[PDB]
């Protein structure tokens, strides 16, 4: 029902990335066009070759960390055909999911749900295209204002650069792997985001006695550490964390009301200081914390080792708390790197075949992608500043009001902790369609 | 969308009862007429003064016993505007329910959801109307029916004519035989409505007994201890213990909508064997969490006094009532108990009788048309699409009677529940209005 | 502490079997002898080479099915040195177990607890001894009265027969594998009791796409079916059950009071008709049922196959309900047997192994005592235990100071707890008073 | 354990007979028991019998410790003072087993400890409120203090009596912490006196009282939840300066800080490391609520929303991010007027009672020891307990046979478990060794 736009025509909207955030916009646009519920020239560019939701971390048994009611449509309109329940119905799996009695689908299943949603937009999604730059465009070269943008993308397979012109741009590119600055670059040092996809290529013998270290103590680290013990049953795994313990995520109901869609207005209207203080107070809802059930499972596995041998130093799988990595030796043809550990308080060494670095993500890559348009920001800004409707501030003497750039998923500091999650995507997709296409549709 | 039909015209369909079962049919009819998703002369008669879902058993804290996904539309079409989630959304309560993390809404909430659904059919529902007779209408062929109802407020008898009749009247209170008639002997279905009128002083040390060991008995026994803090309650059961309901996932696939075809297609012997094999999913069983809470309350009494006979609240297992003696409202009733194997006397202010329900009241209601059944039948026989067998030499092809909610023997344990209402509603609309709608 | 008796001497008590039931008797006799809580010529004969608790079913992740308070001593005396909590304390593990917040230890752990208890009685337990018969003894050439028994056992390693004389015998030999009669004998057909110990030797390549069927739908079937899926991650497993579904065990509190030690008195005093009707009413506590958590786990694995493929005939792991095996072709050099399946209401599989999880019988004491069954009173075809677990003997034939007790095979007279760990602590205490009371 | 005449020189006098002092009595009994392995000992307790926070024994409240952490098991599971042995003596062991819970009702755990305490009745004097600890010199002309005189007030008569002892244990728990700007008024009641004092004030269970609760930790949540059941027609208001009730951390790795053997590890860290560690782990106990109770309160709120979507009209409300700026409480009117402002760096409530669930202080031992604090080493203004809980004394002023020990107020040096039931069994054994080790050997 959403038709393609010729690559070389002037688009109304180009979205960089086709993860859940952009997909929720495609769904909301489809729904806003659906006569049952209530065409712009739109495309989406995605570097991956097909839709995939953190495929590097699709570990067996991993569960979504959101109730399925927070899918890409229900909180905006439960009648939408893009709800998780309607997806199940179309797959003939609705009653079977009902008998599961869980709000938390397997990540594999929620990925498939979103894949099923995305498949209905394949005519307007360009996969295998990595946006590399956004550059100013002027319909009249001697005009003093930019009135469109040219987005250049690199073909992930051939490296060819393609160009699309558009009035409006959405940046919804998720996060980039955050790595500790003192770790060297090495094929054996692998960020959590590439665990399932690259670690098997590196360590091909599942039964070989590898020594595998995991750095971190949030959800990525816990899932990898737990999974490694099953994926390489004879390995020796070491969880290295600078905290004293894995800590539980806060799933409690009053605290989690910060994720309600209608809280975005209130959070945004707060002073930067109150926003800073609020984000700090609620950081334990998602960051550096592990779902209690997974902590308890790991704790149980540790206990079973203790039953077999009371000396923890002799355990197959170990946790080294309050440690930090001070040096990595990684040169020469040998298989193992040497990891140097010191206390994380204000030496030990491990020989490892691979280091999984589960140290989280940054959400600042939009600043790099937009560097060739950052001269259009108002003087005195060194970061893009989104308004309540996610449109970034532009110097009006330099940019036409009909052109604009919106950010999605990197606005935690202005819009709250729900900004990078699935939590408010259904509602926000509806807001973005109104903001970007409201006049056009009316 | 569904418009009234004048009281005197020949209706296409008249449904007796407007509980969840008839409501699901109205919803599916609405949805089949809704252009987003893809008029017959229909009305409903309901004895209660408004839609109400077992209002006598709306005890504080009671939860519906079905995942909300099994609401009145979602399993048929999750896009329907009559889903529970859409209901929550229209109330501005969707996110708040989400933060609850339960599939099992409070019964008060699920009633309100269904009441919200029912309010959309107010033009075609006549409340406060108790159907009393279904009369043959006419050659020697019966081709319509007259449904007579008594107004609960005025007692006036009204007649409505219809080609087709749906009987969806739920169940009637099953009482142990031989009980005297006494207003203080109260079936569980009237607990919230009759006991507070009878026992008005919440702080008085009443003696209150409860008969039974299913979900109704447990809920009443647990609730009495909070409603009458100073009461002495006694749970009388002929089994040895409250037993947990089976919510295990493979067993509970018997409630799937698509199992109705498979169950129906079995022999009567296999259907009987199946119903007995799965009886622990719902009958004479208690949700484990409630069993454990009652058990904890009992243990705490043991902490205060090791002598169980001196407890405020007691359970008398493996007992049956041999008689309830009364000497007038001047004094307490005397309950005589003996072992239920193939003794005690209790003096009580009230007896709550939580002994379940029968689902055969339709045979009385249809007695004046039972001569239209095929010779040699003493019970109405519903087919897979719920239409009862009629002697075709006596009844026209344009007329018929359907039963809903009383067909466990032919359609499985889900028949009397909410479990398959969304899907069954769609089937009923097809079977009843399919041709009409295709034209 | 418990000192050995010279093997050729006349013992006060010989217990056949050193599983938890005999062990609980050893522990209770130790405690009765400790002046700090409050010696007979006692010995135990055990077939296995060391103490082991259903080692053939020590499946990874398996948990005990009793609260640890129901251990071998606590319910009789929480001060006993043989409580699970003291065992943990002696191991330096008490605080660490406490942080688990569970009442159900891993079976591997509970076995090690009982093994730790057992090792304290090594002086009176002879391992590797399979008792083969109990023969009557008449110490008076004039009197025709049996006043002792000679228990003969076959040494598992040497096959040599040895004889021990005792006034009193306890038979505590647990259960024998119950196999469907129509099933042929074949090395690829293994009872669940030999799963961990026999199946790996038969199916040695953990990564081969084997076809493995499991017969049954109780706790053993579910544990094996779920375990096979991790052990042989490429196998195609099939759960064959004659019921329509796996059904949850009843762990609800009022029902499980049937397992209370003080209930044995009330159960025993009932008519055989009521005791039969009671056992059938409460069979769901533990027979032909699966702990709910494990049912849901299996169901979730099944659901995940449905996500990837809607057609269940094509799943890697399948459940076939309401089926019975009518025939198993197993002759031939072919690696796989052919299981023929019909409906169980009143298709063929090609498999490399059939795990048979069809439960146990507790009738083996009948063969062991055949050479003394003539000492029973006239008109009994079964041994009839009294409340104190002593079997009835014709008093004109057996001296009062001689007797035979049965342990763990008395469900019919003593309740569903009889074969479990449930009342072992208290029953041990009663057995020591029944057997050694007068002597103490 | 047999009585020592009040006027004799004791070996040990314990101030308080709560769980901490009882753990020492139990460990002394066990050390004296030949099955497991007399000093002149005396306990002084203000209450008339053993009682474990009886002011907060609200219906349904649970102990927040696995029963394995009782007063003896972690030191010796064979002790007759274990929780399981108590159940066995009550004829209740199997029944508790069928509960499948590690967390007894507070009522039950209190009864267990009362059952333990009754076996020490000969050495506990109830109804005695200790008021001061005074230096003693068996030779008044000498310059060294070699005993202490403990003075207590009889609660019934008010008479002071004196007991002399070589060694003193202070194990007095905590005192109610009140916000300083709140006035003193019979309608303003600390959570510790909820069950004992609020019913006396509000006698009519059916009256539609307006009752506010200040705070958002476990006491505030338990009271807020209880009031809705005790006064079914009341309007209750939970006033908190946080934005939400937050869950307590019961995850297993974090909760290893409560292990007995971790006391050595915590104590052996630098003061800065101890401060940082205590702050990191505050969510295990302080200003947090057991998740299950939070979920129950949230569900009760949800039901109100079903009946009426406008939260201002709800019977029971939560006012987050608020602070009390003024209380009007003079005049004959029954209700006080509470003034609220944002807690961020006008609105009024009229209430019949304000329950103040703002926690406890643990400095009351400093008052009791004021008349001996000149015996500390020069340059100390706070008591410094060593690893074995004995406070530092100037050795040139105090004899080695005299000493003062503290229990339950030593979080800063010994960890979060110090004020709880967590390490009492093991610590009792350590305290018996330190105080009576030579004497018993
Ligand atoms: C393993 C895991 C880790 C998580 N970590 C975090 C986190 O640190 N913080 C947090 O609040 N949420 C995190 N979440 C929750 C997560 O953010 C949401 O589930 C969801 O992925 C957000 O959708 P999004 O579309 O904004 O981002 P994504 O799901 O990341 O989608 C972004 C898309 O943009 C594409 N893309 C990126 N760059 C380019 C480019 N230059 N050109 C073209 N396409 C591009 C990517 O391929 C990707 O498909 C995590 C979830 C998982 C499963
Ligand atoms: C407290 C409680 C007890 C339950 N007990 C049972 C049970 O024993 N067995 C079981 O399988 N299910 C039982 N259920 C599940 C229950 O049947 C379903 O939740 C649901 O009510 C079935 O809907 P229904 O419309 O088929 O019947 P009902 O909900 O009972 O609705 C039937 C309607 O018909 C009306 N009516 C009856 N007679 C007449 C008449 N002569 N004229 C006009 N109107 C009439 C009634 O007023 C009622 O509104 C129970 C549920 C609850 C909450
Ligand atoms: C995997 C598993 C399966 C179970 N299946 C059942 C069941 O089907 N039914 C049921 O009611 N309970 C069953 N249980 C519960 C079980 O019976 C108790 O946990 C407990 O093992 C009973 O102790 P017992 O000593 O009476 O028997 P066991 O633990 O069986 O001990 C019997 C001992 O006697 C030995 N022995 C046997 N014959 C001889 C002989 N001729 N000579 C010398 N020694 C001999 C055996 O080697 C064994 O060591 C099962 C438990 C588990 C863990
Ligand atoms: C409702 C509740 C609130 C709690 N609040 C806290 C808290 O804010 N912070 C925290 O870390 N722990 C708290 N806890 C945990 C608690 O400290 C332990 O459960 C346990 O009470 C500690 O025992 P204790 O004997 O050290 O103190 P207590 O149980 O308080 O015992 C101290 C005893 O000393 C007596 N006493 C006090 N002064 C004198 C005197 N001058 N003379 C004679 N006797 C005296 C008291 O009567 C009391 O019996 C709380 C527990 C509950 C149930
Ligand atoms: N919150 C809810 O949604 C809710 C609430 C209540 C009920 N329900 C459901 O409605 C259905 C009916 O449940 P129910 O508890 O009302 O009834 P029920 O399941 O039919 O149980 C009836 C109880 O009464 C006993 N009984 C029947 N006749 C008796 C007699 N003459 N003498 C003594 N005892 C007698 C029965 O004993 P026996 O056990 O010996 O047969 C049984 O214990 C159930 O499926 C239930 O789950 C749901
Ligand atoms: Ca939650
Ligand atoms: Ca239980």
């Amino acid at each position: 029902r959403l038709r393609s736009t010729p690559q070389d025509e002037l688009h109304d909207l180009l979205c960089v990335g086709f993860g859940p955030a952009s997909l929720a916009i495609a769904i909301a646009l489809h729904d806003a066009l659906d006569p049952r519920l209530n065409q712009p020239k739109i495309c989406f560019l995605e570097r991956q070759k097909q839709f995939a939701w953190h495929s590097g971390m699709l570990v067996p048994g991993s569960k979504a960390q959101i109730s399925f009611i927070k899918d890409l449509a229900t909180l905006r309109d439960p009648r939408s055909s893009f709800t998780f329940l309607n997806y199940l119905h179309q797959k003939g799996r609705l009653i079977h999911f009902t008998n599961l009695s869980t709000f938390l689908p397997a990540r594999l299943e929620f990925e498939d749900y979103m894949r099923w949603c995305a498949q209905q937009f394949s005519d307007v999604v360009a996969y295998g295209e990595e946006v590399v730059e956004v550059i100013p465009g002027k319909s009249d070269p001697s005009s003093s204002v930019v009135d469109f943008f040219t987005v250049r993308s690199r073909n992930v397979e051939t490296g060819e650069i393609s160009a699309r012109r558009t009035r409006k741009v959405v940046i919804a590119i998720g996060g980039t792997a955050k790595m500790p600055s003192g770790l060297p670059q090495d094929p054996r040092i692998i960020h959590s985001s590439k665990y399932c996809t690259t670690l098997p290529a590196l360590l091909k013998d599942k039964s070989k006695p590898y020594n595998i270290a995991v750095l971190g103590s949030g959800q990525s680290a816990a899932e990898i550490f737990h999974d490694l013990q099953k994926r390489y049953p004879n390995s020796r795994t070491t969880l290295i964390m600078r905290d004293s313990a894995m800590r539980p995520s806060d799933d409690s109901p009053f605290v989690n009301e910060i994720f309600n869609p209608e809280r975005v207005d209130k959070f945004y209207s707060q002073s930067a200081a109150e926003r800073q203080r609020s984000l700090l107070a609620d950081k334990a809802t998602n960051y550096s914390v592990v779902r209690l059930e997974l902590i308890e499972e790991i704790y149980n596995d540790m206990y079973l080792q203790r039953v077999k041998n009371p000396d923890e130093t002799q355990w197959q799988h170990r946790i080294l708390p309050e440690r930090k990595i001070t040096r990595v030796e990684h040169h020469g043809p040998q298989s193992r790197m040497r990891i140097h550990l010191k206390s994380s308080k204000p030496k030990e060494t491990l020989e490892v075949d691979a280091l999984m670095v589960a140290t989280g993500y940054n959400r600042n890559a939009h600043e790099r992608l937009l560097s060739k348009v950052q001269h259009l920001r108002p003087t005195g800004q060194d970061q893009w500043k989104p308004h309540r409707d996610y449109r970034v501030e532009m110097d009006p003497s330099k940019v036409s009001s009909e052109a604009g750039i919106w950010l999605q998923g990197c606005n935690e500091r202005t819009h709250g902790l729900s900004d990078s999650l699935l939590s408010v995507l259904a509602v926000r997709g509806g807001e973005m369609v109104q903001s970007i296409f409201g006049e056009q549709l009316e």
